[PDB]
């Protein structure tokens, strides 16, 4: 479920995408060949969030923004992907705002319906070991097997 009493304004700002788990081998593999720089969460004009990730793909920097539209309880969003012809729920299921957040995404419509992913965001680029465990704990509870849980390579290229 969503983080109780979720406060969007405290989730804003700079995060690092430190880990992910997913039932898509392809997505995990594609992501692990990228080197992650910052993600930034900024308010969207629709009352939701823009989630922008900066990353290195074949030694070249790229940025991608996902619009997370408000969907259910505070902390629950939906992301519509024209490229995948699918929509996906995205929820901040646990966070303490000042060190970590766990996001859980599931396909809700379209061929992406079966996709599931958990992401660990950390306010620091190397998460303390406590936070890795909070992530791997959650992934296990949600039925991700140990080889689908991966920690993502990081870089300081692509920023400033
Ligand atoms: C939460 C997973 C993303 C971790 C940040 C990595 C995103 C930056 C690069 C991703 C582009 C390549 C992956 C293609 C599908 C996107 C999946 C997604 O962004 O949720
Ligand atoms: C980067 C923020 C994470 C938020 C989650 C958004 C979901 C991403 C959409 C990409 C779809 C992945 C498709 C591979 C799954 C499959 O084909 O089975």
């Amino acid at each position: 479920s969503v983080q109780p009493n979720f406060q969007q304004d405290k989730f804003l700002g700079r995060w690092f995408s430190a880990g992910l788990a997913s039932n898509s081998s392809w997505l995990r593999e594609k992501k692990a060949a990228l080197s992650m720089a910052k993600s930034v969460v900024a308010p969207a004009t629709d009352g939701g969030l823009n989630l922008t990730s900066t990353f290195l793909r074949k030694n070249q920097c790229e940025t991608r923004t996902m619009l997370l539209q408000p969907a259910g309880s505070l902390g629950s969003y939906s992301y519509r992907s024209p490229h995948w012809g699918s929509t996906y729920s995205v929820s901040v299921v646990e966070t303490d705002y000042d060190q970590y957040a766990l996001l859980y995404s599931q396909g809700s419509k379209g061929p992406g319906e079966d996709f599931r992913m958990a992401t660990l965001y950390s306010r620091t680029q190397t998460p303390r070991a406590e936070l890795k465990e909070k992530f791997t704990a959650f992934c296990k509870a949600q039925g991700f097997t140990e080889d689908t849980i991966v920690f993502l390579p990081q870089t300081d290229k692509c920023m400033t």
